[PDB]
C-alpha cells in the first residue's frame, strides 16, 4: 500500500473508535486493569496535617478489544503507539486522595496487536494516612494506598498486580534512600469493598512502610540536653555563700526552658497522643528543678548563721560523724576599769561565738551540699545510662 | 447486530444529545438532584481568617429524560457508562465557598437505562464560617455547607436528599478520626432561599460539626505553667537577706513572660472575641506579679534596718505574738584612761544595738514572709483546685 | 412539533450563532453591561505589599440582539439556560488586578425572550490598594475596584448599575461580620476615563470601605505594656542599698526590648508612613529609661559615701527641710597608756565619722528617691489618662 | 444585505483564515511587532533568590495582511474586534522569565480594515536580574525585560517601539508609588542579538530602574542601635564598686547580639557581597565591647585594693596631678600593759593602712574612669556625627 | 498561484498530518532527536528535602518524515514556522521530576524542507537529587539531569546530542552568575537503560555542577562566634573576687547557646549526615566551658579562705616558687587587766589570723587563674590558627 504503515494502521484504529464506551464486545465481561506501583521518593511527611506526599511510577495495562489488528495486514506491526486522549481510559484514583498533586502529563501509550494497552505514568499523591509519632524519632510509619475505580463496580472494573507480590514487596531500585525516611516494603493487597447490596468494588491496597532516620533527631535533642546537664553538674562546685550558685542555677533553667520551647515549636506532634521523647524532656526537667531545689536548701542552710540559732546536737552528729565518715571526710579607778574592759570581753565574746555558729553552720552546710551532689551525680549516671540501654535496644534489636 | 452493544447504545445516545439543554421534555418541569455528602477529613480549620478546609466524597444523581432507551433493544444493557463531558451536569455549588479547591476529575458517570443518572466526585472544598474559639481548646465549631444551583432557580433546579437526614447525620464511615478535629454529625437541612420577587433557590445546608481534641493543646499550656509556678513556690525558701530572690524572681518573670509571648504568636486567636483561656495566663501572670511584690516588700523591711528605726511596738506585738503564736513558731591619769575607756564602751554600745536594731527587723521580716508564704501557697492551691474543677466539668459534664 | 421545545429553541438560537462577534445588529449601537457588585469577605489585607484580597458575588447582564426568539413558537419558553462557552461574553475586568484568583467556573447562563443574558459568578478578585495604616489599629481603609472593559470603549461597551447606587451602597447580607474588617459601604461611580484623543473608556468604581477590629490588637499591645509598666512602678520600692534595684530594672528594659522586636516583626507596617501607635511604645521607653536612669542616679548618690565627702550644707538644707517637710517626713607608763588609747580614740572616731558620712548620704538618697518616684508615678498616671481620653474619643466620637 | 454587518464581515473573514500561519503573503517580509510596556506595580523584590515580580500593561500591535477588508462594503466598519484564540498572535516573551506568572486572559483584540491588531493584556512577569544590595537601605535596582521573540528569528518578527522613547522613559501615569520601592524610569533599548552564524533574533531591552525607600529601614535599625548606646553612655555612672555595672554592661551586650541577629534574619542579603550597612552594625557591637572592657578594667583596679599593693608613685602623680588638673577635678605589770596595747596599737595601724590604700586605689580608679568615659563620649559623639553627615549626603545630594 | 506560499504550503503540510502517529514510513526506523540543555539558574536548592529547582533552555529537533516539501513549488520556502499543538511531539521527559514546574509554552516551532524541525522551550524543572552538605559551606553538589523518552524504547525513539560534548560543558554564556551558586559545568553522558527483557530506553544525562559561595555563610557564622570566644577572653581580667565573673561567664554561654540553637534553626541540614561545621561549634562551646569550669575552680579556690584552712605547704611552693617564677611575677587588779587584755590579744590574733590565711588563699588562686587565662589563650589561638589553615586550604587549593 502506498501509505506508511503506521498512518495506515492509525486510521484503521481510530477513525470508528468511541473514545467514552468501555471497550469490551459483551458487557458482561469486566475490565481487567493490572497496576504497578514504584516508589520514588518520600516528598513530604506532615505528621501534623496526617498527610503524606509520595511520588511513585504508576503503570497500567488494560485489553482493549476495539484495538486489534492483523500484523501481516499493516507490514507486520506488532507494537503500536497512540495517544493517551484518543482511546478509552479507566479511572483509577486513591481513595486516600485530600489534595491533587502536580504531575508530568504522558501523552502516548503502548497499543499490542492483540489488544493490550500499557500506561506509563508519574504521580506526585498527596494521601492522608494513620502518622503515629508514639515512637518518635523511631516511630516505623504505615500508609496505605488503595488503588480503585470511582465509579465503576467491580462487575465493569476489576483490578491485579501486573508483577508477582514478591517483586513489589522488596521493589526499591530507583527510590531516593537519601532522604529523612527508608522505604521498607511496599506490600499490595485486594479486597472486594462493598457499601450498598450489590455495588462491590475492587481496590488495590499498598502499604507503604517507611522509617525514620533519627540520627539527626537524636543528635540535635540530645547534645543539648547532655551539654546542659553537664553544665548543671559543674554548677555544683561553687560554694554556695558566694551566691553566684542560685543564679547560676536559674539561668541554666531559664535557657533549657528556651530550649525546650523551640524544641516543641520544632517537633512534630500529634493531637492524638504525644510522643514517647517528651517523657524524658520532663525527665531532666524535673532533675534540673532538683537540682535547683538542692541548692536553694543548702543556701537557706547557710544563711541560717543569721538565725544566731546554734546547730543542734542531732543535727551535728548526723553530719559531721555518720555521714563526713561516709564521704570520707587609786584601786577604785582601777577597778572601773576592770569591769568595763571585761564589759569589752563580753561585746567580743558575744561576736566571736556568733562567727562560731556561722562556721558549725557554713560546715554542716558544705557536707550535705557534697552528699547531695554525690546522689545527684549518682542519679544523673544511672537516668544516662538507663536512656543509653534503651538507645542500644532501638539499635540492635 | 453486528455492532457491539454497548458502542450501538452509546452511538443511539449521544448522536443526537445536546450539553448545553437541561434534560425535560416539559420546560415546567424541574430536575430533581438528589445529593448525599461523606466528610473524609478536616484538612485545615484557619481560626484567624475563619476559613474552613474539609474533603468530602459528593455524589449527585438526577433524572435525564433524552438518555432513556430500552434494554431488550440493546442486549438487555440495564446500566451503562457515559463520559461526564457528553452530558448535562447541574452546576450545583456551595455558597460558602471562598476559594477553589483542587480536586481530581471523575471523567465517567452511571446512567441506567429508565433516566437515572449517578455522578460521584470527591471535593476539596475551601469554605468560610463562623469559628468561635470563646471555648477554646474546648471549642465545638458550627460550620454549614450550603448546596444550591448559582444559576437556576427553583422552578429549574431543586435539590432533596440521597439518604434519610438520620444515615447523613451518623454518616462516619471513612472519616479520618485521628486528626486534631472529631466529628460530630452532619445535619441537612432544606431551605427555599429568595432575594428577588420570584428567584427562589433550592438550598441544602449540610452542619458540620467538629470538636477539637484538647490534650495536646493542654499539656503544651498548662506544662509550662505549672512547672512556673512551681519554681515560684520554691523560690519563697530562698532567704530575703542573699539577695538573690529578688533576681530569681525577676528571671521567673522574664521566662513566663517570653513563655507567654510564644503561646500568644503560636494559639488561633480571632478579632471578635479573645479565649477565655486567657483569662487563667492572665491570673497567673498576676500571682507571679503578687509574689515578686511580697518579696521586694519583704526585701525592703528587712533592708530597714539600714534605717537604724527601732521596731514599733505595735508591730512588734502583732508580728512575733499574734502571728508566731499562729504559725506555731597617778590618780588623774587614770581617770582619764576611764573616761576614754567608757568612750569606747559608747562606741561599741552604739554597734551593737545597730546590731539589735537589725536583728528585730530581720526576726518580723521573717516572720511575716513565712505568713505571706503559707497564704500565697493556699491561694494558688485553691486557684489550681478550681481549674481542675473546670477541666472535670467539661470531661465528665 | 415532536422534538422537545428546549431542544429545538436551542437549535434554533445556537446554529447560526457566532461566538466572537459582539451582538449588536447596528455597529453603531453600543452594547450596554449592567453589573452588580456584592461583598462576601475580606479574605486578606497585606499592608506590606499594598494588596487587598477580597471574594465578590459579581453579576452582569446585558442585551444579546442575536439570541431572540418568539416565546409562543417554542411552547411558550420565556426563559432559557445556555452554556457561557457558547455566547459571547464582554472582557469587563479590574484595572487593580495584580494576581489573578481562582474562582469557581459558571458554566451556564440565563438568557431570556426579548434578548437579556444574565450572568452571575463570584470572583476572588487580589487587587492592589493604598493601605494607609497611620491610624493603626483603628484605621478605616478605602479601596477601589475599576470595573472597565479592558479592550472595547465606550463607543462598543458601556457599564451601569444592575441596581440603585442606594442599594449597592448599604448591601451587606452576606457579608462575613465575623472576620477582622468591618464593612462600611460599597460607593459606586462611573466615570468615562481616557487617555488618546478618542479612546474613552466606561469605568465603574466601587469604593469598598472596610474598618478594622482594634480589640485584638488593642489587647496584644497594651497588656504587656502596662505590665511591664506596673513591674517598673513596683521595682521604685526595691531600697537602693541591696543593688538588685539595678538588675531589675535592666532586666525589664531588656524583657521590654524583646517585647517590642517581637512586636514590631508582627505588626503591619509600610514603607510610606509608620504609624502613630508606635509612638506610644517609643513613650513607653523612655519612661522605662527614666526610671532607670533615676535608679542609677540614686545609686550613686547612696554611694558617695565611698567618697568621704560631707553632705553639703546647701543639699542638706534643701532635700532635709524643703523636700522632707513637702513629702510629709609609774606614771610615764600610765601616760604612755593614755596617749596610746587616744590614738585608739582618734581611729574608732575616724569609723564613726565615715559611718555617719554614708548616714546622712543614705537619708538624702532615700528623701530624693521618695520625691522621684512620686514624680514618675504622676507622670505615668497623666500618660495613662491621656491614652484612655484618646481611646475613648477614638470609641465614641 | 440581511446579515448585520459584524457577522458577515466575521465570516469574510475567518472562513478562510489560517491560525497556524504568519500573516505575510511575501514569506520574505519580516513581521514587525512594536509592543509597549507600562509598569504597574512591583509586587515583590527578592534580593535572596535575585528574582523579580512585577506587573506589567503589556500592548502590542502587528499588521495582518489577511485581515483586511473594504469599509464600503460592510457599512462603513473601519474597526472590529475578534477572539485572540482565532488569530495568529507573536510568541513575544522575556528572556529573564524564570516563573510564569497568573494573568488574566484577554479574549478579544481589535482589527482595523488596513490590517492592523491592536493586542492589549496585562502581564504579571517574574523576572531573575543582578538585585545588588550594596547600597541598601538606599540601593538603586536596574532590572531589565527582555521581549523578544522565543522562535523567529529577525527575518521572520522584528520587535519596534509603539511609542517614542522619551514618552516610555517618563510613563508613570498608573504606577503604584505608595510601596517600598519608587520607579525612576523605564529604559528602551533595541539590540539584534545573535548565537549562530544566520540566527538573529530582535530584543527590545526595558530597564526597570526602581529605587528603595530608605525611611523605614532606617527608623527600624537605627532607633534599637540608638537606644541601646545611650542605655550604655548612661551606664558609665554606675560606681564601679556597686558591681551592678558588669552585669548592665554584659546584659547590654546580650540584648545587642540577639537584636543584631533577628536583624540579620530578617534583612535582605546575597551570597555574592555584603551590605555597607553591616559595617555600622560592626561598628557598634565594637564600641560596646570597648565599653565594657573599660568597665572591666576600672573594675580590676578598683578590687586591686584586695592587692595590698601601694599605689605606684609615678601612677599616681600620672593620675591625681595631670589627668585630674586635665578634669577640672606593779611598774612591769603596766609595761606589759603598754606593750600589749601597742600590740593594738600595730594591729589597727595595719587595718587603716589597708584602708587607705585601698582609698587611693579608688581614687585613682574613679578619675580613670571619668578620663575614659570622656573619651569614649567623645568618639560616640564623632561616629554619630559621621553617620548623620553620610545619611545628609546620601538625603541632598 | 494566487494563494500566499506561506498558506498554500501550511495547507498542503497539514490538511493530510496525523498528530498521534510517529513520523517515519518504515516503523522499523527509530525516530533520533538531538536534544541541547543550556542552564539559566539556580533558582532554589533544597538540602532538607533533597529537591532541586533550576531553570534550563531546553531544545530538541528531530526529522519529520512527513512533513517534507520541494522549495520550488512554493515560491523557494525553504523554512517554516507549525504551531507545536499541530505535528507530533517526542515525550521527552525527566526521571529526576518530583513536581511540575510552571513554564511559558512555546506555540510554534521550526520546519524545514528536508523534514528537521526545531524546537525550543524553557523549562522549570524541579528534581530530587543527593544534596551530600557534608563539606557545607563549602559544598560542591552533583545533580544528574536524565531525560528519556518516558514510554517509547530505544527501537522508537533515540536521543542524541546537539552539540559537541566539549560545547555543552562549557556553556555559560547566560547562566545567572549573581547567584549563591556557581555553575562548574553540566556533564552529558549517554546511556541505554534497561530493565526488562527487551525494553532498552535511551538516556541522556546532564550532570550539573554548582559550587556554593560561602563567603556570606563564612561571615555570618565566624563573626559572632569569634565574638563570642574574644568575650570570653576579656571575661578572664575580672577579679574572681568580683562575683560577677561567673555571671558573665554563664550570660554568655547562654548567648552562644542561643546563636547556636538560632543557627541550627536555619543552617541547611540532612537526615543522612551532619555537615563538618558543626564540630567546630562543639569544639567553641566546649572551650567555653573550659573557661567557665576554671572560673568556677578559681573561685571555689578564692572562697576555700572561708574554710579556715592554712593553705599547704606542697602547694605553697609549687604555685609560689615553681608557677610564680615560671609567670615572671592594786597589783592584782592590774594583773587581771593584763589577763582580759592578752585575751583580746587573743581574739584579734585570731583574726589577724584569717586574715592572712584568706590572703595566702587568694594569692595562690590568682597565680592559678594568671597560669590558667595563659593556658586556655594559647590553646584558643592554636585552635584558631589550625581554622585559618583549614580555610587557606580550601581557598588556594
Ligand atoms: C424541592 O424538593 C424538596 C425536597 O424533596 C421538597 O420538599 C419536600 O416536599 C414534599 C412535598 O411538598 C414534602 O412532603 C416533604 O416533606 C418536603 N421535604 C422537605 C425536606 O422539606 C420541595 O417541596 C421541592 N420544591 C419544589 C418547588 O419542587
Ligand atoms: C454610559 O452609561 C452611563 C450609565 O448609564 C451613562 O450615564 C448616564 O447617562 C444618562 C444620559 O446622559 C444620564 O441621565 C445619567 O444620569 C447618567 N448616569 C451616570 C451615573 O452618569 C452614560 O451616558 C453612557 N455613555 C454612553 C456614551 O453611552
Amino acid at each position: 500500500t502506498t501509505r506508511p504503515a503506521l498512518l495506515r494502521l492509525s486510521d484503521y484504529l481510530l477513525t470508528n473508535y468511541r473514545k467514552g464506551v468501555r471497550p469490551v464486545r459483551d458487557w458482561r465481561k469486566p475490565t481487567t486493569v493490572s497496576i504497578d506501583v514504584i516508589v520514588y521518593a518520600i516528598l513530604n511527611v506532615d505528621e501534623k496535617n496526617q498527610v503524606l506526599t509520595t511520588y511513585i511510577w504508576y503503570r497500567q495495562y488494560w485489553t482493549d478489544e476495539f484495538l486489534q489488528w492483523n500484523p501481516e495486514d499493516f507490514d507486520n506491526i506488532t507494537k503500536l503507539s497512540i495517544p493517551t486522549d484518543s482511546i478509552w481510559v479507566p479511572d483509577i484514583l486513591i481513595n486516600e486522595f485530600v489534595d491533587v498533586g502536580k504531575s508530568p502529563n504522558i501523552p502516548y501509550v503502548y497499543i499490542r496487536h492483540q489488544g493490550e494497552v500499557q500506561n506509563y505514568k508519574p504521580l506526585q499523591v498527596v494521601t492522608a494516612c494513620s502518622l503515629d509519632i508514639y515512637n518518635f524519632p523511631f516511630d516505623v510509619q504505615n500508609c496505605s494506598l488503595t488503588f480503585t475505580s470511582w465509579l465503576h463496580t467491580i462487575q465493569d472494573i476489576n483490578i491485579s498486580l501486573w508483577r508477582l507480590p514478591e517483586k513489589v514487596k522488596s521493589d526499591r531500585s530507583v527510590f531516593m534512600n537519601q532522604g529523612e525516611w527508608e522505604l521498607l516494603g511496599v506490600l499490595p493487597y485486594f479486597r472486594e469493598f462493598s457499601m450498598e447490596s450489590s455495588n462491590y468494588y475492587a481496590e488495590m491496597k499498598f502499604y507503604v512502610v517507611i522509617r525514620r532516620r533519627p540520627l539527626f533527631y537524636v543528635v540535635s535533642l540530645l547534645l543539648p540536653s547532655i551539654f546542659l546537664m553537664v553544665m548543671d553538674i559543674v554548677g555544683f562546685y561553687l560554694p554556695p555563700n558566694s551566691g553566684e550558685r542560685v543564679s547560676f542555677k536559674i539561668t541554666l533553667l531559664l535557657g533549657y526552658s528556651v530550649f525546650l520551647i523551640i524544641v516543641s515549636d520544632t517537633l512534630p506532634a500529634t493531637a492524638i497522643g504525644t510522643p514517647l521523647i517528651g517523657v524524658y524532656f520532663v525527665v531532666c526537667m524535673a532533675l534540673l528543678v532538683i537540682s535547683l531545689a538542692e541548692t536553694i536548701f543548702i543556701v537557706r542552710l547557710v544563711h541560717k548563721q543569721d538565725l544566731q540559732q546554734p546547730v543542734p546536737a542531732w543535727l551535728r552528729h548526723l553530719v559531721l560523724e555518720r555521714i563526713a565518715w561516709l564521704l570520707c571526710l587609786a584601786s577604785l579607778a582601777v577597778c572601773g576599769l576592770l569591769q568595763e574592759l571585761s564589759s569589752i570581753r563580753q561585746f567580743l565574746e558575744k561576736r566571736d561565738e556568733i562567727r562560731e555558729v556561722a562556721r558549725d553552720w557554713l560546715r554542716v552546710g558544705s557536707v550535705l551540699d557534697k552528699l547531695l551532689f554525690h546522689i545527684y551525680l549518682l542519679a544523673v549516671l544511672a537516668y544516662s545510662i538507663t536512656l543509653v540501654m534503651l538507645w542500644s535496644i532501638w539499635q540492635y534489636a
